[PDB]
């Protein structure tokens, strides 16, 4: 069932046909990475393709699209694990898990992400804090190796060094085809949130500094990088935890794991209303109005720096603010720690996602924001970029040449290639 097709990520951008593959048969996929590996462009798994960037295509080669890989094979209330194929989808398995009591540990800014996705750019979400990435909750995987081979891969067995290069690892290390996933136990499909406002980045980062974040299990902010200062890095932040059954309110309680401009704008007023509606204490809020507040020919750029590095953060957001480009929808948050993956994006510190509206002179500028976060520590995710070289990316990330090595003895025959890998020199 192979088809020529014009693949992009999310992004429309960076176009490339490929062979796509899509089937249900896993036996079909076995044969047709074993009949790839005797013939060479290579092959990478695609899942539903929200990554922005070229991880999920492979110009003139093979993409298995895993989506029809969707089968829950388990769920377990007592131990907390599910069993999936690696097709499954974080809505789809949220929604099949919270009748046990069991919340997904990490969730991106969009449910329609594969497990497969989710293990492959060890994704994060408003708890990495708390709970770190997704990677950190994996229990076991299945990966179909360059050798025609599935391979039961743990975190601590003894092929612990391919399953932690496989997180993280842009489907370069072969196809997942099936995982175990340690889920979070809960008593409700609700938050209970604070809501604050900051008025500047300094009192942004001092709310991020002042301990408080240790009191919740997911925090973010909308970040205002436009206004000149004092107003720039002014901030709507959104924190708060997983509700009991006893903090919500009476309707709510019979069904507790559910799911289902002006004049004044700009002026003083405005300033009002907006403070106090961004300020708010103990909030019940379902997933959509707490997680995914937003549901009601772009560059997008995301990128992290150290936690001790603060005045370069600072240095940074105003070199984008004074920069002539604009971005509106910004997302900040502070990074706990990190996990093993050598190849992991997140690191402690300060992560914040633009929004760049393609024009004049953005390719050049956000060259020189890499070089930035390059010199100031900090790195770029790969779900997000089909932009920055091989030289940047290789600095940003100190274990690319162990994680390469790992690479090398389970495909020495580089059978799993993507235009992603190519372009960074992973290949
Ligand atoms: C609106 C929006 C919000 C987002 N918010 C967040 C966020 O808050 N946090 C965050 O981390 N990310 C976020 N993302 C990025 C998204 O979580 C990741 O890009 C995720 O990897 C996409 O999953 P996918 O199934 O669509 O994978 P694809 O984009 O199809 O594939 C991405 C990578 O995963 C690999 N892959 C997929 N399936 C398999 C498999 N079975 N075996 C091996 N490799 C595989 C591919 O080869 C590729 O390298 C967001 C994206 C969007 C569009
Ligand atoms: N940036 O991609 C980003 C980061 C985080 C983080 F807090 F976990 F770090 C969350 C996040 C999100 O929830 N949603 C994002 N989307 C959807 C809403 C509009 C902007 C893109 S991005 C995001």
């Amino acid at each position: 069932t192979t088809t020529a097709t014009r693949l992009t990520g999310w992004g429309r951008t960076a176009p490339s046909v490929a062979n796509v593959l899509r089937t249900p048969d896993a036996e079909m996929i076995v044969k047709a990475v074993a009949r790839v590996a005797e013939s060479g462009r290579g092959a990478i798994a695609r899942g539903l393709g929200r990554s922005y960037g070229d991880n999920a295509q492979n110009g003139g080669g093979l993409v298995i699209d895993m989506t029809p890989l969707n089968t829950i094979h388990s769920i377990d209330a007592d131990t907390k694990l599910v069993d999936i194929d690696a097709g499954v989808n974080l809505d789809q398995l949220m929604k099949a898990a919270l009748p046990f009591g069991l919340w997904v540990p990490v969730l991106p800014g969009t449910r329609q992400v594969t497990v497969g996705g989710a293990i492959a750019c060890d994704i994060h979400g408003k708890n990495h804090h708390s709970a770190g990435s997704f990677g950190n909750h994996v229990r076991s995987m299945d990966l179909l190796t360059a050798d025609g081979e599935i391979r039961h891969l743990t975190p601590t067995g003894e092929d612990a060094e391919l399953f932690w290069a496989t997180v993280g690892g842009n489907g370069l290390t072969g196809i997942i085809m099936r995982a175990t996933i340690e889920m979070t136990p809960t008593s409700t499909a609700y938050f209970i949130a604070d809501g604050d406002v900051t008025a500047s980045l300094d009192e942004t980062i001092a709310l991020h500094s002042d301990g408080s974040e240790a009191r919740y299990t997911y925090s973010s902010a909308w970040f205002d990088a436009i206004s000149a200062p004092p107003k720039l890095g002014r901030a709507a932040v959104s924190r708060g935890r997983l509700a009991t059954v006893e903090q919500l309110p009476a309707k709510l309680r019979s069904e507790p794991l559910k799911f289902d401009a002006n004049k004044y704008t700009f002026g003083p007023i405005g300033e009002l209303w907006y403070r106090k509606s961004g300020t708010y204490r103990g909030k019940v809020q379902n997933l959509t109005q707490f997680y995914h507040p937003l549901d009601m020919g772009f560059l997008q750029y995301q990128f992290v720096i150290p936690t001790e590095a603060v005045d370069e953060f600072k240095k940074i957001i105003g070199v984008i603010q004074a920069s002539g480009h604009y971005s509106f929808l910004n997302v900040f948050k502070l990074f706990g720690p990190r996990n093993q993956a050598p190849l992991s994006f997140p690191i402690p510190g300060w992560n914040i996602c633009v929004d760049f509206p393609i024009k004049d002179g953005l390719g050049k500028f956000v060259s020189e924001l890499d070089r930035r976060v390059l010199e100031f520590g900090g790195r770029l995710y790969t779900a997000k970029d089909s932009r920055t070289t091989a030289e940047t990316f290789h600095a940003m990330y100190p274990r690319v040449d162990e994680w390469i090595s790992v690479r090398r003895k389970v495909d020495p025959l580089r059978v799993f290639a993507s235009d992603m890998a190519r372009r960074l020199e992973l290949l």
